[PDB]
């Protein structure tokens, strides 16, 4: 019935989908690779009349929609984000349908990430494959989240599920932001921080968790990340554009007594070759897997797919 | 006073814990290396008045024994345990002290290994690593465990807060093992199952918390693994010898969609080539970190050199 | 004499080459970068009189010919072909010389694309030297040919090679394209398929030997490839637009149970993350090797540094 | 019905194939990994009744036997060679039952590294997806094999096909070995060198095929490999133990301009960090895949587990 184009599909994982069923009968092209330029974006796209988009992964311009004459289709998703303009799409002639956003599988993955680099998970395997029993590169012994200060920026529906995750690990929950979020963090029996000084000296694990706009680029400085305890660990799992340029390589660098978890980037794909976190033993990085999980998936193609069938038949 | 010697450091951490100050004024030497060789460990232990264990990495048999006459104090860190014959230490006048375990540590860490091979962690760190974004060795898409049924085999220290783990993800939490863990379910709130077949049956996430004896010796037979959902996640952060011998080697690498999770081997240091387990992509392998933590070693340990001073001071 | 410029010479091999000492008392530049940039090939184009090109991959435009009013002689190694337009070089004053090509590396270089597909012999390779020994990325067991049907669409120079190839392999050899390819097929003692739908049922390995026309462009449509065995090889060393735009790489992508081999793209170079066919692992992709040789570059140049010696002395 | 165990499946393919039906009914273990240590490899075989060998992965040493009380059946596939010694087998109470080979698939993985490394196809491949168009590492052109003369030490079945693809590509067939492989070279049209240094001198690409044994141990030597063209191909796909040790690593090593193409070494698996042939850009290093193909699988373990089946009644 239609040609249809999945963008950015990395692990190639979306036919395998019992969602993918739903789209019996198109004619359907899944692309697994990132396209850096928009010209050769255009080229590649031209031929398709219907895109389904996961999350971010590519942003939709103004130029995408001027040159893609035979777009009839954008489905997106999850929720319409920062990378697409709705009532710009329909000037263009191009119906956008979205689903739901869903906290859980990203709550779940920054946990991961936490207990992960709190016991130094991934060196002591490593070294467990290369032969050496429980050792992991020098780093010295893990730590308990119990007794530890959770220090947590954000406090919307990933922000709260993180809070009772710590509660329940035995951490003391502290909190930085609004007034109105740090009130929401005393109701709930949680504290709230003097001031951002307070927050970021005292938190042991220290999580972000805030929408990025320009209310929030850059909000955390170098300046405190560097009033953070020297044995302090940060966790970004929100967006990497919430701290100040090449503050946290130039930290963690500087100090391999202390420890970063991060789940997104500047720039993805982050590579070796263009991402120098991914040099630092002291940091945990993780390739943007916070939605990355076989319910989140299946939740967001089965919408998805129903929303370009549903398009199909209109 | 004392000469005192400490086994199996591996990481030379020991020397830098707080607790070590309790050791003051006496003659201290941390092993740092692996040694299982007999000859070697009477070798090295001759010379010794005391010795402090970590927990059961080294056994204490009747021919160590009856080869170290200098030997007078063992100061066990957590419970003695399967690699200590304490009626046998006294028989060759040894005392031996005892000290008290946590809980904490074990438990974070069991829930550290559900989450990282839940979400096939390890794999895709290392294929980003080598300049892979988002693979993970063909492992496929890994899973939430919200609304799945974590089943807990011995709701203990390590059991009961493990199921608080499951509750907060949203997990269904079903107990087996003796009558009591099943009744300390119920009056949690959590559920109780019936029977053995019926916990191997509903469990997506099944994780082991029992003690090693002579009845819970392979009482996790080949048969209940394959009753198994064939997309579930087996969990042992107990002890090897608690599933009948080589079956789950045996039913990981004839299923390669099924999934285990172990802290703990038949043989201890497990080394690649030489335990099989490490081999198979589907399982994942920490080297028994469960009570390998700061605060743990704090714990132990300042308990284990506290006995020592006190044994110290006789007569 | 003559000011003259040797373009797309990536590996910088051009002046080792016996042929290179035929243009001695000549002022000659090689390049070796590829530049499609017609502002920065015109600016560097300027001072020369003649061009070598090496095959297909610069375009001649009358972009390129409007601003190079120096230019007067264009010598192509092999024959011209959709990369120039010899009525339009000469309306511009430009001579336009054809040298001679040889069909062997081509035929040999496909050959080895097809074993090297089969045996999955670069991703066992690059496996070996990363630590993995007898690995592949989970792309299992290789084949044989012996006994697999090998499928020719077109039966001049390069085709004939490879089903003596196949023939010798053990492979029953299949042929369609034009009646004359047909008849030679069954003068030889192959087979000659019924029609096309009949010649992409049954080929194990298909391998297209055509000119890209106006009549083969787009001649392979993805409904083609659809019609393929689900563990076929598709193997193109001709030119990628023979094949409908995007369904090669659609239908690779969506079946990792068949395999390609290419040696040629829509736009080349072909780079990662712009042709999506360099992120399969179920694709072998070369960089345009079938004539980058070194006896065929010998027969290339000599021919066509020939033709510039003679346009001198003519003048 | 019988405890089996199948050792050293790297890729874990041997269940998927079509024969492992034939073990229905049975308790199967494979294993995947590679185990030197016999104290190790005694102790995880102890409980099985049944060993299937795949070719000579793993050695049957007198101290393997020995300590296998359990023990009753060897299962090889395809035909017992230098990792195992029949009568001490059965000296322990061990029967050994061999199967049936095949020549195809090592004869065409052979050809296909000749043709990879004179064409320096791996490395272009490499290149290409790191984003340099036509790059190999600095390896050059390649070359064809047309006109150039193929040089084949042992004319048994394998390099008899090995020479059948050789003349079709237009390649002069010289062959060297003993009177048997010669006579039967110039009876199949082929010719035949008239000493071991003509051979060396003459051969473009250089082929091995021969069985290892006293007779065979090391010799091709150091000299024989430095008589050979500069532009040469030197390939063995055959065993690293025909080439004298350390010999082949020297020779490439100091002469960037010499090519090898191997599939075999001294210890297998060879790695990185044992195999300092791995670590020059002018030898092709491939994991011993000579064997390792679908229908040779198919073959190899149809038979091994029907001695299997035939042995358990």
């Amino acid at each position: 019935m239609m040609k249809i184009a999945i963008l950015d599909d990395y692990q190639n994982v979306v036919r395998g989908l019992n969602a993918f069923q739903c789209l019996q009968g198109h004619d359907v092209t899944v692309f697994n690779d990132s396209v850096s330029d928009e010209t050769v974006l255009i080229e590649r796209l031209k031929p398709f009349e219907a895109l389904v988009l996961i999350r971010e992964r590519t942003p939709i311009t103004e130029n995408l929609l001027a040159h893609l004459p035979n777009l009839k289709l954008i489905s997106q998703t999850g929720k319409v984000s920062n990378h697409i303009d709705v009532p710009l799409c329909e000037r263009y002639g191009v119906t956008v349908l979205e689903g739901i956003g869903s906290p859980v599988a990203p709550a779940e993955l920054c946990w991961s990430l936490i207990l992960a680099a709190s016991r130094h998970l991934p060196s002591y395997i490593e070294q467990l494959h290369a032969g050496h029993w429980q050792q992991n590169g020098g780093l010295g012994l893990g730590r308990t989240l119990s007794g530890r200060t959770l220090g947590i920026w954000g406090l919307g529906k990933i922000g709260q599920r993180i809070a009772q995750f710590g509660h329940v690990f035995g951490m003391p929950i502290l909190v930085w932001g609004s007034e109105a979020s740090r009130q929401k963090a005393l109701e709930l029996g949680y504290q709230a921080a003097a001031d951002k000084a307070e927050f970021f000296a005292k938190a042991d694990v220290l999580s972000l968790h805030l929408r990025l706009n320009d209310a929030t680029r850059g909000i955390v400085t170098k300046q405190d990340l560097l009033a953070m305890k020297p044995d302090s660990l940060f966790v970004n799992t929100s967006r990497a554009e919430l701290v100040e340029s090449g503050a946290l390589y130039s930290v963690m660098q500087a100090n391999p007594m202390r420890q970063a978890a991060v789940d997104v980037y500047e720039n993805e794909p982050a590579l070796p070759n263009n991402e120098p976190l991914l040099s630092l033993p002291n940091v945990l990085c993780a390739p943007h897997l916070g939605y990355v999980e076989k319910n989140s998936y299946e939740i967001y193609f089965q919408a998805a797919f129903e929303n370009v069938v549903k398009f199909a038949h209109s």
